[PDB]
């Protein structure tokens, strides 16, 4: 029997567990400890929740070691594996409603996008990643033979191990399923830390994991803080990998943190300055709606998004006054109801610095067309934001502000490799976008960017199956798609003599 | 016109470069700072070799920076990199003798061996990998489609950069061959550190990529030290993926110095304690060849050297007799000698650091049962070694020794997973191996065996086409086969919708 | 509304539609010609079933036509259309008692095997093939550039479009659904025609599409003669891929007319002799029960049953022995007794062939042990058979029987080259197994076995990942597994310059 | 030592061998029959060349037999089989002005091109393909395990063994390469029929087979008929796959003859009737050069080339002005001369055939522009030729012409479903192309096209790693690329259970 939070909200009753998820049950933390999570709407307590301690992650991740070692999740088919994770998938399809009402509640996701993203993407994370287990498959390799014997190379892909999963509040379930199900499809027992501040779909997920027959000790879930849960997990001896999102500064740490402890593998998806580049050959309207969809989409919660727009000069001023027109028409309210276009930011703390960027913004001489501030109403709204007039030295020209703020330079007309390298003049590699009528142009611009995405004529154009993940300071290894298996599995050689 | 240290040795005229190599020319050390490199067969000195600084360093980034993005490499066709690489490889061929006669010189090489392996694997390595670079590719991708509109979601597999690699120095040309041809392939540009005390092949394979037509500044050599060239490598901000072969604990700080700067990418071929299990079912005459070979092979010098051999009772004894009968059939001395089959150990203080661990293996109370000192003789010659009655306390149970030294235990008759154990309880996972003529114990026990490589009936049996990588601290990634490619490049996801 | 042929039996109520699938719907044929399916375990007439004509496969060719060119499953997503594959797993596995049944009485299958492999491996299929929908994916291509232009290759994977797909009647369900899984699963459209005598299961499984929700006209099933229904798919100028599984001489005919219409792609699995080669150093105890296994399983009604059994002089006799000892204990009966182990041959003119080929066994001096002819009871049961003193020459050492009769010759003490030569001297290859404790012997017989499957210490051991098909006169191409799908899809490649 | 036709010309001695080469060795026809091959340049005899025989077929045929299963080819390591591939590109590349003269010479390929293409892609072909020899690779697949036991499945790819290959004359050096390169990198060994008009490049590559030190026997080629030698090929019972390449109706008596033999494999790369669309906002000066290039390259004898052009109506006029204007200066001539941009077509009867092509042209009503005709000089010379005015129904608008002939159909502006359907429109399916500045156009273009090469803004941009067959009835399989390695190989799968 599960504890829960039951609250009636948006024509349904919510059960949510609230306490630490180790070896298949919902357990207080050590001494009882708790924290408040918090409804970014109207600033209310939603509820408590258990606050892990170093002594709960070495529970976790005994639990998570045990499952992996001598639990049923070693030793079934890996056809089976996948079962159990096509079953998970439909256990949240069946739940979707419920956890699309909590994720709108921890976070501020707009219901009706948290169905089909937050919460669908989830589910088709699973569907897909169940669709990989019995398809992980090895090599045979036509090895120098030591003559007059033979020799047979094959590889046999093996699973890592212990894994240790750290991400953001953005997307916290979507996050979570990324991440979760490559990490299980390969094999592995996991320890999950979601940020602290959204907790909830974590641990209705853990509970789901429940329903979907998922052996105890293969997932763990512990709330709590990075520099204390988050840090345990990187130092753990028993842990054997890393999967890593969120800010440069804490993938650095997290980095070392495996370096030093036991050479645990590590990939990190890190911060972006998403550039996209607008050609005068666009077509405008539509470049219009998916340059708003670059930096509004989830009020700019949304590592992906345009964080620098460069439009060519003879479009810009257009490009502009458009955005307004459609800016005004975007409708800010409460999550939950079905009209609303723009929620709140996820908390407090970010709302805050959202407005102090504005600020430095118009200090250092951009040009502010609109928002700017928190939109007077409770909660932690903020209002959809056009700078322009951005020159390549200002901070909001550098600095990643996820927020909704659009950010637009120009650029001559004409001038390609000139914009490019502006577009490239920085640490991060996340994504970018192009839009262009012209074949020429589209291939070139997507060469040349130094991204680990790119759009053409489209943006957050994300796919389970396609690989996503950064370069330079954003980060190494791949989320989604076949090559997010590789971060999961380890490769044995075996070598005989006959 | 190059310097050289020319020596007639061997039956050949060398002409040995000793400087640093940077954009193409080779050149002095920041204030002409020498070193000497030492011959191990008589304790000599070679000559003097430049002493690479941390301005040196940042020359050859600077080079290998330009190089990559301006330069003629970043230009050509994947299949012209394929030439250039396969006439490198050819020209390594042309100079095989004098290469190998280097090696024997600056490394105590045998000969013969580094004829074959040191040299002859290095040939092979830059062959295959030529073949690579046109057959790199990436995927397309069936995404969901933004319905009316389509997708078309590709990848474009790309190079990283530029790189740094550091490497030991058991196997000088061969460590530098396997991870540059990778390297090179990919389409990068790199530096290269030697390990200081083994610059000598490094600088010859540097002139030959100038006869070979390798675009100035794709490659640099910087003789050096770790403390001061290899870690300006690992800070630099414009180096973008660090290869590093060597011990567990300098990996641990290299990886940590990639987070700190850039995360810039890493991985790691580390130590290791490697099992070997004979069982009495095997055959023995072979098992006592492959035996004395898994330890022996390079002065044991060699990473995956069977750090521990389990024999079962019934054949332990006779086992040991007849190891004894063969060692003393093996002739040590000099290197360039055709009946030598036992060179001396790379440097001096490796020959003590030899001395001192069968010191403490005598103290802690295992049986020497041949060897353990220094063969009177000039240069650092160390005694074919072997150790019975070892336990799995004994520190060397635990610890690599990398050198020739024998290390035996037994196991009872008909025990499988406890011998399994045993050769599973270390922080290693470099290699293993098993002697039996079973197949269902050889395919259990290669399942079973925590280690990047498993050898079956065989031992050493390493290809240029098979993945060479560790396990939990022996570190990850991989040398060797279409794998390692993927240490050396990145995956750009392009996404259009039309 | 759906008509059935009602029958009340093994506890259920079957609902088994009996006239031609097309477009969705069951239709009769052309002037409603029907004919008789047999019940094997009595000779009665199960029920009657239309009788497809000419026309019949025009209009499902047709309907398979515009389904692929207009219809929703052109349309929709690689993921959905994964979707809908699992989908149709799961109302397969809803009906699985149903189906299982179904196939008992059409085909003698017993019902308890039938539940898990006629079944349950058609079930394993779908989940399979579903699995790869969005994982089929194509390449880019680092093409040589046309400087001082680029360019760049990609490949699309597309449909074929409309296949065919003839099979034989040992397990029609199962035969079916591996060849239908792939196809659906590359997104093609299908016009199916069962083995005249079993059209059973494939009827029911076509109700099973629409509980599914498959769009209508994608499968198309047509009862009816290969001379007549067969013989127009493969000549029909709309049908762009023939899926073959049958007889080497129809398998010869369907490819003749493959050509003679419009070059139409095909794949053939036809006939095997396959070898199985049994040493003395074996399990003996584990090598009768999968000597039995290799025969009987099916009643012999197994394309890869081994259809000789080569004993090690050593162990022959008493190997002979334990075979007729273990022979003895089969029980012979009804497919739905849940005793029964050896069920009724398929059909009578198979029951014909059968004692013809045993008349022949015993006319030309092989030894008969036992059995060797039908069963004295109603329906069409054979004893199962085993001959000795079987030499290379004779009719029976060469032709495949494709009942239950095992034949069986000697090898020398120490011989394996002169075994092997003679295990391969066919123009068959389909499959071969070989049981030895010794690793070498193992692998090096593997090699040289020219079989497309080498089971070692097992034999029957197909799976749904792993591919299936033969060498020589066997046939070419696979189903099972990834490499199935290159059957059921084209390669595009699109190169563009800019 | 060889016997040649020795002829000054070129600045070289050509050293052409003339006999059948069988075994490693060259020499007479049975009966020691011979024939002529014709310089097309002025109608002479080159010289007498042997006319292979059934019996000459089987002597090759065992000849490659006893390469395969006895002889070095087969117990070579993969990787020493690519450097014998390397060195027979290294000879090629040493010998290519004589080749490419001897191609001028037997085929009117006029020489700067052949170095280039003729000769220069046969170069690459085999360099690329020997870097394929050590990089084929089975798989491991992770089946269901037979608990408590367990199962390791793993596939190895082995050669087919004997193939027959059967080439036409339009690049006759190159036809050779391409299929040749793919059958030997994979291990098989071949009988090689040449089209009878065309043997001297492929008897000058045996005798260079010979200076590569290719193992005798591997590589036979046998001038004669296709009724006659081509026919025994397909026919004979040690022959296991036939790779083609040649007319539409040819390939369905070759697939036939296949089928009614031993069911041995088959590719089949047939005939085109491209199409070329070139929309109105294309680069217009490029799409001249490139539309000409697409019709006229290597005198239309190209199975790529385009066979219609669409060009769009506010176009159309223009861009006949300008090809008219282009083709006017196009210096025709002998294929030795430097400045000869039109060699002479093939040999006589295709002259002829071209000449009636275009009378029936006319005759249905197409505006014939230019040319039509035999250019009046001596040798087989045909003038550039355009037709506009040509219509869906007409015979040049289906039929297949392989001669400089550019066919010209208007389409409306703002139509693309409606072109589509128009280029479409035909049994044939091999290559196509589209001219357009427009992204969305050339990627909604590129996936309607029924062809397996789109070309985009190029045209006759083939590569060595881009797969090339064709759809519906120009056959299947693919020539070039990894997948052209896939008809070369077989696929074994083994399973054990320990
Ligand atoms: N897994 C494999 O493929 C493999 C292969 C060969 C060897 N090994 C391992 O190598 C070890 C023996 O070699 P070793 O004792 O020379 O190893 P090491 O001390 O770790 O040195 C390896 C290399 O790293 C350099 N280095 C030292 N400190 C550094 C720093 N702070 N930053 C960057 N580079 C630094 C060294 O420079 P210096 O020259 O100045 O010392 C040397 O070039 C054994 O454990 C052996 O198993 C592993």
């Amino acid at each position: 029997v599960i504890n829960y939070v039951e609250k009636a909200v948006n024509k349904l009753t919510l059960q949510m567990p609230y306490q630490l998820f180790i070896g298949g049950e919902f357990v207080d933390a050590e001494g009882s400890k708790t924290y408040n999570t918090i409804n970014p709407t109207d600033g209310s307590v939603i509820c408590q929740v258990s606050l892990a301690q170093v002594s709960d992650v070495d529970k976790a991740v005994a639990a998570a070691k045990e499952a992996f070692e001598n639990g049923l999740w070693g030793k079934i088919n890996a056809r089976d594996r996948g079962r159990l994770l096509y079953r998970l998938a439909d256990v949240m399809e069946q739940h979707q409603e419920e956890l699309a009402t909590i994720e709108a509640l921890d976070a501020g996701a707009v219901y009706t996008l948290a169905l089909k993203t937050h919460v669908g993407m989830s589910i088709q994370t699973f569907r897909y990643f169940a669709g990989w287990c019995d398809k992980i498959q090895g090599a045979t390799i036509p090895i120098n033979q030591a003559r007059p014997n033979r020799n047979l190379t094959l590889t046999k892909k093996e699973p890592v191990g212990v894994c240790g999963i750290v991400i953001p509040w953005n997307y916290p379930l979507m996050m979570l399923s990324w991440k979760t199900a490559a990490c299980l499809a390969a094999g592995n027992t996991v320890v999950i830390k979601p940020a602290q501040v959204t907790p909830l779909t974590a641990l209705k997920f853990a509970e789901l994991t429940l329903k979907a027959g998922i052996p105890k000790g293969v997932v763990n879930i512990l709330p709590g803080s990075g520099s204390l849960v988050g840090q345990r997990l990187s130092d753990h001896p028993d842990v054997r990998k890393i999967g890593f999102t969120g800010s440069t500064e804490v993938g650095k740490h997290i980095m070392k943190s495996c370096a030093l402890s036991n050479v645990k593998k590590v990939s990190l998806e890190l911060g972006g300055k998403s550039p996209l580049i607008i050609f005068a050959d666009c077509d405008l309207n539509k470049a219009v709606q998916m340059g708003m969809s670059s930096v509004f989409f989830n009020k700019g919660e949304n590592s992906i998004a345009a964080g620098r727009l460069f439009v060519e000069e003879s479009i810009h001023n257009q490009f502009v006054q458009k955005v307004v027109e459609e800016v005004e028409k975007m409708k800010i309210g409460n999550p939950l109801e079905r009209d609303t276009n723009h929620g709140p930011q996820n908390h407090e703390a970010h709302l805050r610095k959202l407005v102090e960027y504005c600020q430095r913004g118009v200090k250092e001489g951009a040009t502010l067309v609109c928002g700017g501030n928190q939109v007077p109403r409770p909660g932690f709204f903020f209002q959809p934001t056009v700078f322009t007039d951005v020159e390549d030295h200002m901070y909001i020209a550098k600095e990643e502000s996820f927020g909704p703020i659009m950010i637009i330079s120009r650029f001559a007309d004409g001038d390609v490799d000139a914009v490019l390298s502006r577009a490239n003049a920085t640490e991060f590699g996340l994504a970018s976008g192009v839009f262009t009528r012209d074949i020429n142009k589209a291939l070139y611009v997507s060469d040349k960017l130094q991204a680990g995405t790119v759009f053409i004529n489209t943006y957050n154009k994300t796919d389970v199956a396609a690989p996503f993940g950064g370069f330079k300071q954003s980060g190494f290894g791949k989320d989604l798609g076949e090559a997010a298996l590789n971060e999961y599995l380890r490769i044995k050689t075996v070598t005989f003599e006959y």
